[PDB]
Formats: C-alpha cells, sequence, structure tokens
C-alpha cells in the first residue's frame, strides 16, 4: 500500500546509499529519472508534482554549489521528489505533499515530522512510524550550520539575530537585495537568519 510505497523507498535509498551519493554528486540527471522513484510520484499529487521537483532540484544545486553544506538526511527526505518532470516557480514550500492515509500528509522541508522523522540519538529514519534504517556517520557532513538546501535562492545562517530586525515570513522574503540579511519565521516558532544569495544555482 501507500504506506510501505514511502517506507520502502526511503529504504531503498538508505541501502544504495553509497552509489545514490556519488551518482547525486556527479550525474543527478540520471539519478532523478530512475524508475525506482515512480511509485513515489504516483503519491504526490499531479498537480504539484513538477513545481516541487523545480524546487528540489534547485535546492539540490545550491547544495553541491554551497561548498561544505552536504546534510545527508536533507538529500535522502527531499531526493523522490526531484523524480517528476521539472517546473520552474518563485514560489518557496515549507512542505511537500504526499497522498498515504487516504488524504495529503505533509513533508516539512526543514527538520523532522510525523512522516519523515529521523532521530539523531539512534541514528535511525522513520517513515510513517516505521523503520526505513540506520544512516553512516559520513565525514563529508556539514558542520557550521549553514543550511543551503531549505529555501530557493537563500542560505540559513544560523540562529535569530535581533540585529537584523523582526522576523519575516517565507512569503515576504522578494524584496530582499543580492546579499541582504533578514530573520524568517522558518516554522514551528523557529525563527533563524537567512541570507539572499548573490548568485542562483
Amino acid at each position: 500500500g501507500p504506506e510501505s510505497v514511502l517506507v520502502n523507498t526511503y529504504q531503498w535509498i538508505i541501502r544504495n546509499w553509497e552509489i545514490v551519493k556519488i551518482q547525486w554528486s556527479q550525474d543527478p540527471t540520471m539519478l532523478y529519472n530512475k524508475m525506482e522513484f515512480e511509485p513515489f510520484q504516483s503519491l504526490v499529487p499531479k498537480a504539484t508534482r513538477s513545481r516541487y521537483s523545480g524546487f528540489v532540484r534547485t535546492l539540490f544545486q545550491q547544495m553541491r554549489d554551497v561548498l561544505g553544506t552536504f546534510d545527508t538526511v536533507q538529500i535522502i527526505k527531499l531526493l523522490p521528489f526531484a523524480a517528476a518532470p521539472p517546473e520552474q516557480s518563485r514560489m518557496q514550500f515549507s512542505s511537500l505533499t504526499v497522498n498515504v492515509r487516504g488524504s495529503g500528509l505533509r513533508i516539512l522541508v526543514r527538520g523532522n515530522s510525523p512522516v519523515f522523522n529521523y532521530n539523531k540519538a539512534t541514528k535511525r529514519l522513520t517513515v510513517l512510524g516505521k523503520d526505513a534504517g540506520a544512516l553512516t556517520e559520513d565525514p563529508d557532513e556539514g558542520t557550521s550550520g549553514v543550511e543551503s538546501a531549505v529555501l530557493r535562492g537563500f542560505l540559513i545562517l544560523g540562529k535569530e539575530d535581533k540585529r537584523y530586525g523582526p522576523a519575516l515570513s517565507i512569503n515576504e522574503l522578494s524584496n530582499l537585495a543580492k546579499g541582504e540579511k533578514a530573520n524568517v519565521l522558518i516554522g514551528q516558532g523557529d525563527v533563524v537568519l537567512v541570507m539572499k544569495r548573490k548568485r542562483d544555482s
């Protein structure tokens, strides 16, 4: 069933992470088009599939372009959304819908959610209340706290910094100049400092 499709997709990515990481790094196009992501894509609503994919593919390229910000879990989380033919847009998506429990459940782009829950204490991924397997320590993992694959055209720099003013919503960022910093209401009471990048991916 649909719940098992999600679990099995993420399980598959983890089991095959050595080759998936390599392709993600050097031939993402042939990774994104793998048939193994088609069942997951069937669960992504037809109307938003392509925009989700353009968004995610752009976020992944930010990660490649902004050196030393590799985030293993973020790649695994978002990867299956990259499989649809991409469509461009200006929008920020804070969450991505999958059709599972008879209905839309949303995976949060930043951090854990009920659908996608990575446990840093146990090093295991849980997807819809099911184990999707263990992650191994990767020396390439970014340790600086800069998040390059959450917002399209922005880096999350770290904690709220009151100097840069009161928080903007995700939908209020489009007037920021290249290189300008602001506080942003990223989710769940969390305010983070962000920077609009000068060059887009």
